[PDB]
């Protein structure tokens, strides 16, 4: 079964490393012991959604391909890989996010940087590691490989756009015009910038190229199956339901519990430029917003409780339910304009969709 | 002149990076100018040392190879988008290591994180940014080119053996068999891991790699004469010179005045394993020895005064002489084995060493 292979190839990638640094790196037990257990509690206990669309977009295409045993093995092992390169991806930038923002917990437990034995000091480097080590996995499993060349471009494209993203992200509460190394940022008074283009900027870079469009690519970049596909089809639907997922995650950090989300939302607090606010800032009438901008980006928790009232009063429920049918069409539509070169990878789109959901 | 090419690849290196994040990235004006300013800020104003070994590599090669005009132009435009590279992996990591540390300043001027509208929070990403700028390059320059593979390929295990070289440096105050992300790290108490081989690690990796090996094997890929070469020469003869530099950065944070290192010396008080120290202690009696152990690694300013007595008493001038006669000896034994496939990389393997001693 396909998790199972995902898992041991898992142990198989970190055993590789470590000896590694053993024979090449000079390295010392003791240090070998601290950057497995930082590989684990960094890569480990997350559904693997991202590594497994690359597994599971190459079993489309095996079984619809006429293979030897062998190479199928071979494709296997090979998606299992770059679905760690992708693992391996996000937890340099969730432990550097974490660093960034001052984060307590992810998913149930606390931050790496916040490990007694880690301290911010190590988990910066920690976090380039952790990226260091998805090219050492594509130049060593890879090497002989036709896709090599193809992979890195893409992913290297792909990390730099998260980048990006990134940066689009921090300085989503600043006014454009007042950004300067020289002068303290301070927060917008204005909320101009909360507008759905900029919003979907934002999410495009931050977080789709990485979930999305980097586990379709890659798994059809492993099974030499790029020329089976329309690659803008690939682009236009990653960006559709990557949108849909953050849209999720921000209705979710306010109103989901934090037992259930694994931290305590803190968007209002941080002042993010978040579906709730956007869309709260497209239909509330000039008392609520003066409310919305008295009260956001402030630490103060009644001040929280005015901004998650002003949410539940405006019934951002509908716009919802509204925008999840507009992106259901649109998902549906690219997906039967997939079906025309590969009706496999059509069913692979439609999976993921079906996850998001 | 080589100088004047190399500034100019930066200004048209710049140009291109920021077009495409205009083009293909959906970035503001403000934005661009932002990366702009944190690009010169954290790349500009060093000697280059780095990137123009890179050129002067090539340059070496072009006096002595049958060329074309136009080929020779090239090469010395690869020679410096190679040596750029080189340039903005060492601000990636100067500006990440000075957030780690909590540093102020680098080279006579505040480390970037803390520019007023930066914060680390900023200065974080814009670190990641610098070493994806990296590769962008070297994609959209080399991309035609023999070399790409063997270039990217060589970049990658030398940032990798950076990182991990960081890692040996933050630790190396830490009682390794204590290492432990679950348990806060008590400083050591026996200093038994300050000795020379590990010493000679930290420094092999966090700093050799990156300053010697990189530039000196990069010249030699642009110019397509990896083969005219010895590469465990061009290694042993980096580490040797890489090793004398570190020790030089050691004597001077502890002895050499603020305005001309560009920085309060801080190792002392961050119970850094420095040449000084581990120098120290391969001579001192069992007085000398008890005296440092109660004063290292304090921010006391009289406990660090003891520490920078007992150094000017134990005459480390002497064991400075004698290691520098030492490197002398083995440089020189090393440049005359390189004479026997190269006397063109031997005579820039000498301008290397001129430019350190
Ligand atoms: C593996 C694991 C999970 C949960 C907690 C834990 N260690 C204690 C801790 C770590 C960081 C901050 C607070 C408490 N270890
Ligand atoms: C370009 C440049 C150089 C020196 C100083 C400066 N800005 C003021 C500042 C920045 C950070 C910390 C203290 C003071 N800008
Ligand atoms: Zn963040
Ligand atoms: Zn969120
Ligand atoms: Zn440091
Ligand atoms: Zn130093």
């Amino acid at each position: 079964a396909s998790m199972e292979r995902f898992l041991s190839v898992y142990d198989e990638v970190q055993a590789f490393l470590l000896d590694q640094l053993q024979s090449k790196y000079e390295i010392d037990p003791n240090r070998a012991r601290y950057l497995r257990i930082m590989m684990d509690t960094t890569c480990l206990g997350g559904k693997y959604f991202r590594g497994m669309t690359v597994v599971n977009v190459a079993e489309g295409f095996l079984a619809v391909t006429q293979h030897d045993e062998a190479t199928k093995e071979r494709i296997l092992h090979d998606a299992c890989v770059g679905g760690w390169m992708i693992e391996f991806l996000q937890a340099h930038y969730l432990v550097e996010d974490d660093i960034m923002d001052g984060s307590v917990m992810r998913r149930g437990k606390p931050c790496w940087y916040r490990f007694p034995g880690v301290t911010t000091q190590c988990a910066i480097n920690d976090g380039i590691i952790l990226k260091s080590w998805t090219q050492i996995m594509a130049w060593h499993y890879f090497a002989d490989r036709p896709f090599l060349k193809d992979l890195l471009c893409l992913f290297q494209k792909v990390d730099y756009a998260t980048a990006v993203g990134q940066m689009y992200d921090v300085t989503s509460m600043c006014d454009s015009n007042k950004l300067d190394p020289e002068v303290a940022q301070p927060m917008t008074t204005d909320f101009a910038e909360f507008t759905p283009a900029i919003y979907k900027r934002i999410v495009k870079y931050k977080t789709t190229f990485y979930t999305y469009l980097l586990p379709l690519v890659m798994g059809l970049l492993v099974s030499e199956a790029a020329a089976s596909v329309e690659m803008n089809l690939v682009e236009r639907v990653a960006h559709l339901i990557g949108e849909y997922f953050q849209v999720q995650d921000d209705v979710m950090d306010c109103f989901t519990p934090p037992e259930q989300l694994g931290k305590v939302g803190t968007d209002i607090e941080d002042a993010k430029c978040s579906w709730l606010a956007v869309t709260f800032l497209g239909k509330a009438n000039a008392a609520q917003v003066a409310e919305f901008k008295a009260n956001y980006g402030e630490k103060d928790p009644a001040k929280v409780a005015v901004v998650k009232r002003l949410y539940s009063k405006a019934n951002l429920q509908a716009d919802f339910a509204a925008y999840e049918a507009e992106v259901v069409r649109e998902v549906e539509s690219l997906i039967e304009q997939l079906k025309v070169k590969s009706p496999t990878f059509a069913e692979s789109v439609a999976v993921v969709w079906e996850k998001t959901h």
